[PDB]
């Protein structure tokens, strides 16, 4: 029987696998009107991916395809038609919620257009069209293979490949990013289909632990933080996947250890499921040193009782 | 003896060391004039960094730091004095040729900068600032700390904690991209320092072999491909980091398989300083299937004769 283990990387070592952004902290908090059902990140300690989730970070809240004109709409002046890593047009009928590495939050996301090379006399940057991606647009249906481009900064051709790089998030007037509110995948009126299942503590004291980062946001939140958490850095994803290690229990128990200090720090539960829970009551940013890590201990099951955090 | 291992990975399912995309296709072909020495996704067979290597994507060509006020006189209004992952200030006496990350191109690398989040009322991707990173202007010094940044769009502010995040690249009249001349890291005139080793084929009729990846260009190259290639996906940098295996020979032997069909489609050696040669003569882009992946075979000596690819 393959042993299941852990990677062995430090927070700064870690990548959100919710944007292409490095984890910066641990973080613990009660679900308390939150649904906690995101996309990206999901995959079993047996190394089965779940809900959008794929293996590269530089694919997490990217997209390419063809721009289609869109006359007649004031926000999305041109759509994108998505294709394949490689060109090959999207199949709605995959029993996926949308593209593998569609954003799984809602809101505004911001990046970076780029299409045909132009020469270098055009002007700097001449092919860089900086763009929103809403989820709240009708035009936002990444399940059928279609989404709605606004573009802000140098306008966006028609007919063109085009790749898009996302650099952050935004929020105006009406369109708060709500990273725990699933998208529309598949357009407005519309429910979400095939998703990873929303994941809650279930053991009294018990909360959630995330993963978190600070996206940029390139409008809104002022004097605020852009937080994405995610329940799996990538790179605990991609190691479950190379390893495919067999399930023994419900529940991994993993120690947090100082290596140089040699003593753990705290414990936790990682279910087979794909997330954690930690033993503590109330939103708390978790305050540990720089070069500690997580390590496998031990299979338990659901009912183990973690030594408080 | 902790045996070495490739991870089982597709060409799709690997990620540009020297970029954060994703690899499109093996590439061989002749050194002729090019000095191959970029110092991203450099790392031996038993998993020791080198040059300015360091594991997430996220921060090849990222930048982040404190703003500085430039007037006097050319391209850069603005320098941005680097950081480490969490604000440390960076060490210039550290053995390495400039911070982890830092791009390894000559020519122009262009990005957004975000900075102190501003209310949503000031407009949209207002905190989003195009930026050119030139290596031909004198403010870039990486070495010491500091870089130039060249606003395109959205004036940059002075004294604030700056994230760069890459796009693609540019070129100009004046600054064309070279993808193997290394940037002078510690200004205009000065050497480099601290390099990983440059790499070339020295067993007759061997090439080098590249993992190779297109890069977006928002300006110039009109009909044209910025390429950027690399000698180890970052997936293989951080594995051979994990594992630390140790070497036993001078030459990883190892083979391009296909999983459906059973067959082996060539062979290559892995040298144990890190990077790929192949048996062939002439530029050509690999014509291989989508679900092929290297498998290590066998540990041989630098004189191994290669079945000719
Ligand atoms: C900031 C604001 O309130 N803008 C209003 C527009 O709202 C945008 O609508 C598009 C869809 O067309 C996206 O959903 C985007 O996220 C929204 O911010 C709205 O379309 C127009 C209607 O006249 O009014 C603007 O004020
Ligand atoms: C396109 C062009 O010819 N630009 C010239 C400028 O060249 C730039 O110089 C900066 C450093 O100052 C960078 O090296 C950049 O990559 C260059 O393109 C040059 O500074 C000015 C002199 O006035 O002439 C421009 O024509």
């Amino acid at each position: 029987t393959k042993p299941f283990t852990l990677p062995i990387l430090t927070i700064s070592e870690l990548t959100n696998s919710r944007f292409p952004i490095p984890i910066e902290q641990l973080y613990t908090a009660p679900n308390e009107n939150n649904v906690v059902q995101c996309q990206n990140g999901r995959c079993t300690l047996d190394g089965e991916l779940q809900g959008t989730t794929q293996l590269l970070s530089s694919a997490v809240c990217s997209y390419r395809g063809r721009t289609v004109a869109n006359s007649g709409d004031n926000w999305d002046q041109n759509l994108l038609q998505l294709t394949y890593p490689s060109g090959a047009s999207y199949d709605p009928t995959d029993e996926v919620p949308a593209p593998l590495g569609t954003q799984d939050f809602s809101g505004i996301l911001y990046g970076v257009l780029t299409q045909d090379n132009v020469s270098e006399g055009t002007g700097e940057a001449k092919n860089a069209k900086g763009v929103y991606i809403s989820t709240t647009s009708g035009k936002f249906t990444p399940k059928i293979g279609s989404i709605g481009l606004h573009s802000i900064t140098e306008n966006v051709h028609p007919n063109q490949q085009s790749r898009f790089t996302p650099v952050g998030v935004a929020q105006n007037e009406n369109t708060p990013f709500q990273q725990w509110v699933l998208p529309h995948y598949a357009g407005a009126l519309a429910l979400n289909t095939n998703l990873a299942p929303a994941v809650a503590p279930t053991f009294p004291g018990e909360e959630l632990l995330f993963f978190r980062s600070r996206v940029p946001c390139v409008q809104g939140l002022r004097g605020q933080d852009a937080f994405i958490d995610c329940l799996l850095p990538q790179e605990w994803v991609n190691h479950f996947y190379q390893e495919a290690a067999p399930s023994q229990a419900d529940v991994a128990l993993i120690r947090y250890v100082n290596p140089d200090t040699g003593r753990t720090l705290f414990e936790a539960k990682l279910h087979r499921s794909g997330f954690i829970t930690v033993s503590h009551t109330g939103a708390y940013p978790l305050v540990v040193p720089p070069n500690g890590h997580f390590r496998f201990d031990s299979w338990v099951n659901q009912f183990y009782s973690l030594a408080p955090m």
